[PDB]
């Protein structure tokens, strides 16, 4: 009777089990340590991250009262980028996960760039040679950590991406898989010829014995043997990074449609169709999902950093109580709204890709308050979706007259109208903003036969809420040429 | 037996008596209104200046017990710039007195250099065309205060800088005077031929009936008659513009000598001797003081937000709960100093005088705290003297190994010593940081033969302190490399 979503996020795992329709019958949700070694590095223990999710699976449960036996398939879902390496025989990681924030292995990507490596890279796997990718996080692992190079070597050390680590630790080790959207991820991973890319593992010295398997979207990687589940061999069926996930819960099936999840980090997701579509040094390319035989591409603006400027104004700069707080100031600013705030910490990502540039701020005057300066951090992630749905338009030809939307800080009401209004075009948000998670599920659901179809459509779609455009072409374009003038200031800081 | 100094300043009025020997006896001190009625307008209501005067005289007599018939002579300091215009004969401002802390009459300021006279005025004032000077201040209460131009036509107004309109207030209206420093501020005065300027007078359609008369810094100019000083006609014998006074007052009575005072905005101040000195159009050359005779010329370099940068903080963004605070948060700070705040929320003063940059943020990361944050907002002072100290030692061929030090802000020891280190030069501290009052006591004390020479020396120099430059090359090479970035690219936001 019953599909359970698996999404563990960057900064916390939530399990939901939904019913046939759809509709979210229990959940759970577990925040878990966040470790800054250094300015610029950020980590997790996988095993922390694994605990948080056997909590959430037993909380959902013991919630709802559902037990395990009648769960039909369960979804896998996840932060992307992010990268544990553990031994094969105790399944211990050999260190702290590197999470697709930081940017520790900065060092070993630059010389990549300087080799000459960009264009090569970006053929087999869409990407731009940056830390936020797998590959130079593994080269790192490698590096730094004492005898792991030549465990690896003697094919004792396993490389995952979150989904495959945890299928691993959910088989109890005996699965070790990923999906296509997130391999396409590693930066290790040809996009095109979908396979797991020699040359590149050569240069960056990865034995390929670390890899796992890679599958579709939507199949049963294997069956759960693990204390939350116990007794029952619940099918793992559903699996696709986060952002890939929230796409597929938007049921963004076909070319052309796009969705943004707003939440730590922003990511805008177009849906290509069977092909994928050229770059430049901007979007990036990369896999939507594979299902029913077929692989969709998509493309992507990454953000890195949208919700955590506001954990960031809670916790750094303490100017705000809790980050429910900034909504509030935020509506009560009363300054012209030439403040601009760039919170590009880690460097910008899309349509920029300048990991030198770090938050700036701009306009400031003696009558700039708290709430001018909360408010100018939350519109900063709006404005810079609209620098990536713009060049999505010039890199597609696909005009783009709806944006759908999810995520938790989706529910700020005058920030999607202040996206909208930017965009010039309808932003519509999903009724429940966890469509990461829902997408898990589909997935799953289909795999295991729970729902029969695609067309079993918007069969379930209770979502609605839609703003529309109501911003004067004058407003819209003086705000929006701030923000351009704020972010070519903030690049040219370059110490 | 004692000379009283009155301080009015940009935020409070202070009056300080001294005994012969300069100590202080009493003291009181008094902040009045400031009114901000458009972003960019600074004014103060001239008649609550004058309250808050009478206000601090009448509480350093009752806190020292000191008589007014005690007093040998009065000396007055005040914010300079800053412009009130009133009617001769009901003594009534025709409106708020226009700080220099206002932009308000930029417009005129910009069309003046439009017109082709930046180097016409540079040449006879000393000055930039910048609504920082009462020029453009006068010239837009005579636009925009109704009737007022015939007024002035028919000589029925009057002009004045702060000490123009209290000596105007303390006389009972029977005296309308200003000292050589405060009208080189008003960019109408020749301080060459030392008299008004009649062709910047015909250019801003000012007439010279407004025009009080202009006399040394150190004589009888009148004597009160006054309610706080009744039955008494003091002396009313030194008179300077506040950074002038501080310059005296820290007994920087030779060429190259050079004094930094912390205040809400922060002002370099050298003595240049008899001659001036070739500025650029990047410093001041203004009149330090006029005494026994002769008249010394000095160089300046104003920043024009710097203590005020503090009271944002505490107003604008609550980030602190009170100024002092600031102190203790940035001591606190733990981050590699690399957030840069240029808190130029008017423009940039020396040696930029860029009328367009505004506040600015640069180097932020998630581990940026409110103590890095607060830090930086206090090292930018440090980081501009510099620029303009600079700027000094280039124009004037002359290393500087010696800047003393007063005002407020100079209590903090950390500043000050980074200070010291970013300069590579040695930094005093005065033992009285109000050297600003001591130098007007000093000037009034001169005249009436309360002290009898200058060299009734550095005789009661009760003083130092030291800062001596502690940091390696290394270091201050790279912290002052930030700085620049930082400004530069303030500079490139123009939005």
């Amino acid at each position: 009777n019953y599909v359970m979503a698996i999404d563990q996020g960057t900064t916390s795992s939530r399990a939901i089990i939904f019913d046939r329709n759809g509709k979210k019958i229990g959940s759970s949700q577990k925040e878990f340590p966040q470790y800054f070694p250094k300015s610029g590095w950020v980590e997790h223990n996988a095993n922390e991250i694994w605990n948080s999710v056997q909590s959430v699976i037993a909380g959902a449960f013991i919630e709802s009262g559902i037990r395990p036996e009648a769960i039909a398939g369960i979804g896998i879902t996840n932060q992307r980028e992010t990268t544990v390496v553990w031994d094969k025989t105790t399944g211990q990681p050999i260190a702290n996960a590197i999470v697709w924030q930081s940017r520790q292995s900065s060092p070993i990507a630059d010389q990549l760039k300087v080799d000459g490596h960009t264009e090569m890279i970006h053929e087999k796997t869409g990407l731009v040679i940056d830390a936020y990718f797998s590959a130079t996080k593994v080269r790192w692992l490698l590096d730094n950590i004492e005898g792991a190079q030549e465990k690896a070597d003697n094919g004792e050390l396993l490389f995952g991406t979150i989904d495959s680590w945890l299928v691993w630790k959910l088989t109890d080790g005996q699965v070790h898989v990923t999906d296509y959207s997130n391999a396409s991820r590693t930066m290790l991973y040809n996009i095109h010829k979908l396979e797991w890319d020699q040359e590149i593992l050569d240069l960056l010295n990865i034995p390929s014995s670390m890899l796992p398997e890679v599958k579709s979207n939507s199949e049963v990687y294997g069956h759960t043997r693990s204390y939350a589940f116990y007794g029952s061999e619940v099918p793992i069926a559903g699996m696709a990074g986060d952002q890939q996930a929230a796409l597929f819960g938007q049921m963004a099936f076909e070319k052309g449609m796009i969705k943004n999840t707003y939440g730590t980090g922003a990511f805008i997701v177009m849906n290509t169709g069977e092909e994928p579509q050229l770059s430049d040094n901007d979007l990036l390319t990369t896999i939507g999902y594979g299902i029913n035989g077929k692989v969709y591409y998509a493309l992507e603006g990454s953000i890195f950093v949208a919700g955590s400027a506001i954990q960031w104004l809670r916790d750094g700069l303490r100017m705000i109580e809790t980050s429910p707080q900034s909504e509030e100031l935020a509506a009560k600013a009363k300054g012209d709204n030439e403040v601009y705030v760039v919170p590009a910490f880690t460097g910008l990502g899309a349509p920029y890709w300048d990991s030198e540039a770090r938050g700036a701020v701009f306009g400031l005057t003696r009558g700039t308050t708290k709430e001018d300066f909360v408010r100018a951090t939350l519109q900063a992630v709006a404005y810079q979706s609209k620098d990536v749905i713009d060049t999505m338009k010039k890199d597609s030809g696909i005009d783009i007259p709806l944006l759908k939307v999810d995520g938790g800080a989706a529910k700020n009401d005058l920030l999607m109208q202040f996206q909208a209004d930017i965009l010039d075009i309808d932003v519509q948000r999903a009724a429940n903003l966890e469509t990461t998670a829902l997408g898990a599920a589909y997935l799953a659901g289909l795999a295991v036969g729970f729902w029969k179809d695609l067309d079993e459509l918007k069969s379930m779609a209770e979502e609605g809420q839609m703003f529309t455009p109501e911003m004067p072409a004058e407003e819209r374009d003086n705000l929006y040429e701030g923000w351009k003038q704020a972010v070519a200031a903030t690049q040219t800081f370059k110490f």
